[PDB]
């Protein structure tokens, strides 16, 4: 198209993290990557776990969570990104990286393991948000 994204950007007027700021650190030795380049990945949760009300999803989403990806690929805030956009591509590209790495050497994932993936990779990526956030409010503390 002529362009994408918007310059209007929104954030929310609660503040993201407690007031008692923390110290965090990472390190690097390569990445296990669908091929991408431009889209990687930050942390890994704690159990990502999404709420059907539905004996059958609730079971099914656990079967297949064994199989689920653990992490969602985005771009840092950098003061720069819209709200929604951050977690709705990281959970698009991460499916379509996992669903094809997977496949790939034989595996398969229903309609319902693409749906209950949705949901959780989006929950992931939610949970990334709160990491990232503070990467912006690192200067931007206000």
């Amino acid at each position: 198209g002529q362009g994408g994204g918007t310059h209007s950007q929104w954030n929310k007027p609660s503040k993201p993290k407690t007031n008692m700021k923390h110290m965090a650190g990472a390190a690097a030795a390569g990445a296990v990557v669908g091929g991408l380049g431009g889209y990687m990945l930050g942390s890994a949760m704690s159990r990502p776990i999404i709420h059907f009300g539905s004996d059958y999803e609730d079971r099914y989403y656990r079967e297949n969570m064994h199989r689920y990806p653990n992490q969602v690929y985005y771009r840092p805030m950098d003061e720069y990104s819209n709200q929604n956009n951050f977690v709705h591509d990281c959970v698009n590209i991460t499916i379509k990286q996992h669903t094809v790495t997977t496949t790939t050497k034989g595996e398969n994932f229903t309609e319902t393991d693409v749906k209950m993936m949705e949901r959780v990779v989006e929950q992931m990526c939610i949970t990334q948000y709160e990491r990232e956030s503070q990467a912006y409010y690192q200067r931007g503390s206000s």
